[PDB]
């Protein structure tokens, strides 16, 4: 395959990497203007993690309580709040590093770069997508909360991830930036297990579309179907239905290749009902679904 | 566990665009001067067969075209290094990191931070084939964009992109523009020796394999060295030296196997194959893991 998982450059969410550490606990915040966003278990002892009172813990806290630092400088907190599962701690000092952003919230399938940290210090950068269980499969070692997932669009900065903890099966979970967890999660000490997962129909049908734009087209049949009909198929195999904007999204892909999504549909609907018969696709007998089609029209084209 | 690269951010404040008549391409902008491929002075009939003594004498400062940015920066001397140009511009490069220019050897992994008219694109981890090529994913206009590993601050360059051969893979430069493999800067089909695969690194995914609790390949057999390096020899897999077997020790430690046992059971994928099975999620035995990646 000619295909990589190919992360964002990480410059601009680098320059807003802090540590924030309470008490002895310490992991990464996210400074954009004169703002400090981290998970808000950095105020939790190992007594109240097993279900913290976050609210009462909270009252317990002060501005000075607060150990914010970019490297060793350390910010001075003028106020906290704290909104779902994130802390936002107001800092006397905007970063002048503050790229332009936005804070979203993904839907399942969508990919993301990860840019891991410890102590405030940014350590690597990987691509990562949302499961449909929303569990990211992710890198995320002890001191990792508070890293977060991004995407850029035209030097945009979305922000649409920050980590927070690691479920049973070594999968990682966390929330948008508005501390809303994606998933059924909570932030407590508690097992927490991921639901049963299913296949991102969306990107493996992105994956075929790159396949025919390379010359890869031996499983376009001669079928077609509707929308519901594979929908009811698909989830027969574990794959996820798909929506209307799901449809949408792959037009681009769509015109470039002259093959129709519905078309498109029916092609991986033999590929599951039948196998690929020894045969190959972009050199692999498994299909891939963690491309969007955003994805690949950033490396097919470019 | 998976394919990490480091973070780009004292990379991305480095790269510049370069132009010469209608070529345009990437430059690395370190204190006072940019480095770029040297074809940027080529038409496109030059590339066919450039002699690149007889073109560089025909031009001078004024046809290169370096912009930053959209701010242009003033060339104001130039030289060639093998198959590397080397700008002196008026101004130092406010954002120089402290760096070092290395070559790296087969089996070894950076990240290149794909750039296209002097904007950075993309991040992602190479390794450095046997055969000296790499497995990137560069277009048009990528040529001038770097590998790098960075080391407490450091970033260590050690390779500048080229070209793409007929198979896909790519070719390129280190910084002081001497080729990786027995490649050229001419536009004309090359083909590269025959690859073979990077054992130490495959062994050092094994290990993350069952670090991960994925086991089904291992067994109770074992091997000597001598032995197993007769059958990876055989199927195209380079040698196992003894200081692979050393560099292995932190992650045999770690697990419970001993190297050459975990080479018994890679013998056996070779000889036997995995048979529908995966390992870590792949279906093929992967090997752009050095053992220093893994225990990151």
């Amino acid at each position: 395959s000619g295909f990589r998982k190919m992360a964002f450059p990480s410059g601009k969410v680098e320059g807003c990497m802090v540590q924030v550490t309470c008490g002895t606990t310490t992991l990464n915040g996210l400074w954009l203007d004169d703002v400090v966003y981290c998970p808000r278990h950095v105020i939790c002892t190992s007594e109240d993690m097993l279900n913290p009172n976050y609210e009462d813990l909270l009252i317990r806290k002060s501005n000075h309580n607060f150990l914010v630092q970019a490297g060793n400088v350390q910010l001075r907190v003028i106020g906290h709040s704290m909104q779902n599962c994130v802390l936002k701690l107001k800092v006397d000092t905007a970063n002048p590093k503050t790229p332009k952003y936005k804070f979203v919230r993904i839907q399942p399938g969508q990919t993301f770069s990860v840019l891991a940290c410890y102590n405030g210090s940014p350590s690597g950068v990987y691509q990562c997508a949302m499961r449909p269980n929303f569990t990211i499969k992710g890198s995320f070692l002890n001191g990792s909360c508070g890293s977060v997932g991004f995407n850029i669009d035209y030097d945009c900065v979305s922000f649409c991830y920050m980590h927070h903890m690691e479920l049973p099966t070594g999968v990682h979970a966390g929330t948008d930036l508005e501390g809303n967890f994606y998933g059924p999660f909570v932030d407590r000490q508690t097992a927490q297990a991921a639901g049963t997962d299913t296949t991102i129909t969306v990107n493996v049908l992105a994956w075929l579309y790159a396949a025919v734009i390379n010359g890869d087209r031996w499983f376009l049949n001669r079928f077609t179907t509707t929308l519901n009909d594979f929908n009811l198929v698909a989830m027969k195999y574990n794959y996820e239905p798909l929506t209307q904007d799901h449809v949408d999204i792959l037009g681009p892909l769509s015109a470039q290749t002259g093959i129709a999504v519905l078309d498109m549909c029916a092609s991986l609907k033999e590929l599951l009902q039948n196998g690929m018969n020894g045969r190959t696709i972009l050199g692999s007998a498994l299909l891939e679904d963690e491309f969007t089609p955003f994805d690949v029209v950033r490396q097919c084209s470019g």
